[PDB]
């Protein structure tokens, strides 16, 4: 039995106070204590919870929860700026719980994507009596997910999305409507329907409506294109390494947030218990099916599985069950292909071979249906395939990590777009023995453009006996950040560079009769803005003052470009 005080109000260092509910068990004393921190409405539990855990079976099993409106949204006083906050506002958050006649002292926090940013921030705070976070798609690095990406690009449908969503929470928040509210919602609406169309104007840094509701957008996020100071400033990943935080981490692997989620169980499993579950979901569905890919019932978000482990976890760190997680694996993967849950000791892999598959062919890569091929053996004639990029014609985004523009169908087919000349085509021969591809995933091309910038694109895929070309993981690198995502500079016009391109991490089984693929090209629109192929801050241009750029991937002996496949051998 419990009890659920609501709009409890806590205050921070400020003074601006907080509004919380205490979910609270009929105890005989203090209890350990949950912490959610939310700014899509506290009371508003359903919306996110799907996503997590049944957690109400925790406030049974005797932990209080305690679930908080971030600062400015509903209940809570003050004004909403995303992440700016959360780091003080959480350490104050904490000291109050533990201040209270109902805490034991011991304090925990789970939750998904800003649910689970919020507790990177709250863990960096020192606070002793945190004993355990469970990050849930979440990131520690917001540049590089979810604004923009390890190759510098804008993730320009996450940020048009996410913008219109808070919006829609204002205006239907609003304690007396405004006269412009009716239309405010309208428009908002209109965006996410066509999140693709919104992220098309140019200037792109010209947003009337979401720059009104809420400046950051363009302020901070649109005017910030380098990973400068005002990044660095809410970036929690490099102090990870000094944490002690037992830490539960789930990802998705179509999921926007997935190459951080990981990066976050390397950077802290060597100091502390950390796990990490990874299933075959993008951001909006977790159901284990797709239009053209069905994962199985087992795929599905196992979500009582969830609530079990969490509680174990809970109950070793802030119960001091020493055996509390006998028998539960550290890692936990959804292993797609054989499309089965498998244990796995660590993450990376151990016994990972890092390989090597060059890009090769005889004649043009363009298309599908030109003759590009992939093999472990370098290529013996020196080759490039090349094509014209135009912003006014991107290579529109198909699956992948999308998150709000068709952010339901991670694994899509890619015939719609294998026709068109600036998709170049690389693929394996049909296999005749699986290939297990598990880690994280990268490429190494060689390059050249007519433009002083560009970008260039690759995209791992599962070619089926069928014909469906099932996308797996993908990556951008925009060249004037090839070296470094601070410091940009330009290229030079027909010079060969060699860029590494990160294409985040995946776990398929190509099975016999399939092929491994990989698509290059230089744009994948909206996933990511387009390039203006200008040099110039490319959020500024309008379309008119853009260039075409004639790109080109070289490939031989001398120029191995490849891609790095994680092969796992069992």
């Amino acid at each position: 039995n419990y009890s659920v005080a609501s709009n409890v109000m806590v205050p921070m260092r400020d003074g601006v106070r907080l509004a919380v509910d205490l979910y609270r068990p009929d105890a005989d004393g203090p209890v350990p204590v949950l912490l959610v921190r939310n700014p899509y409405d506290k009371f508003d539990v359903f919306a996110w919870s799907t996503q997590s855990t049944n957690w109400l079976e925790f406030v049974r099993d005797g932990y209080a929860v305690v679930i908080q409106d971030t600062r400015g949204l509903f209940a809570s006083e003050g004004e909403f700026v995303p992440h700016v906050d959360d780091e003080a506002d959480a350490e104050d958050t904490l000291s109050w719980i533990l201040e209270q006649a109902w805490c034991d002292g011991n304090v925990g926090m789970f939750g998904v994507s800003y649910l689970g940013v919020t507790q990177w921030q709250a863990a960096v705070s020192g606070v002793g009596g945190l004993k355990a976070i469970a990050p849930s798609m979440a990131s520690a690095d917001l540049y590089r997910a979810p604004w923009y990406g390890p190759g510098g690009a804008l993730s320009v449908e996450a940020l048009l999305g996410w913008s219109a969503l808070i919006g829609t929470g204002l205006i239907t928040s609003r304690s007396d409507a405004r006269p412009e509210d009716a239309a405010d919602f309208v428009q908002l609406a209109a965006i996410l329907n066509d999140v693709a169309g919104a992220a098309s104007v140019t200037p792109l840094a010209e947003q009337p409506l979401l720059g009104r509701l809420i400046p950051w957008v363009i302020d901070q996020v649109v005017d910030h294109p380098d990973n400068d100071e005002s990044w660095q400033s809410i970036s929690l990943f490099e102090r990870l390494g000094g944490l002690a935080t037992p830490a539960l981490i789930t990802a998705g692997w179509y999921d926007g947030f997935v190459g951080e989620s990981l990066r976050t169980f390397v950077a802290v499993k060597d100091n502390a218990d950390a796990r990490l579950v990874v299933g075959p979901w993008s951001h909006s569905n977790l159901t284990g099916r797709n239009a053209d890919r069905k994962f199985g019932i087992a795929a599905t978000y196992p979500i009582q599985e969830a609530t079990t482990m969490h509680k174990a976890f809970f109950d070793r760190h802030l119960r001091g069950e020493t055996d509390a997680l006998a028998g539960v694996p550290k890692v936990r993967l959804f292993v797609m292909g054989i499309d089965e849950w498998r244990d796995e000791t660590d993450w990376p892999l151990p016994d990972t071979a890092y390989t090597p598959f060059y890009l090769g062919g005889s004649g043009a890569a363009n298309t599908s249906t030109g003759g590009g091929t992939l093999s472990t053996s370098i290529s013996g004639t020196e080759s490039a395939d090349t094509y014209l990029y135009d912003p006014a014609d991107p290579v529109p985004s198909l699956g992948g990590t999308l998150l709000f523009h068709n952010g339901d169908n991670g694994p899509a087919d890619q015939r719609p777009i294998h026709d068109r000349d600036d998709v170049l085509c690389y693929s394996t021969e049909v296999l005749t023995d699986p290939v297990e591809v598990t880690g994280t995933v990268s490429a190494r091309l060689f390059v050249s453009s007519s433009a002083v910038d560009t970008d260039f694109t690759a995209k791992l895929v599962d070619v089926f006996p069928d014909g469906r070309a099932i996308a797996l993981c993908d990556g951008i690198v925009r060249m004037r950040y090839r070296e470094t995502l601070v410091n940009p500079t330009l290229i030079e016009a027909g010079e060969i560079y060699e860029v590494a391109i990160d294409m985040l991490a995946t776990s398929n089984v190509f099975l016999p009769g399939h092929r491994i693929m990989v698509q290059v090209s230089s744009s994948n629109f909206p996933k990511y803005d387009r390039n203006s192929n200008t040099g110039g801050v490319i959020a500024r241009e309008q379309l008119e003052e853009m260039c075409t750029a004639v790109n080109r991937i070289h490939r031989g002996p001398e120029h191995p470009s490849h891609i790095v496949l994680p092969i796992i051998k069992r």
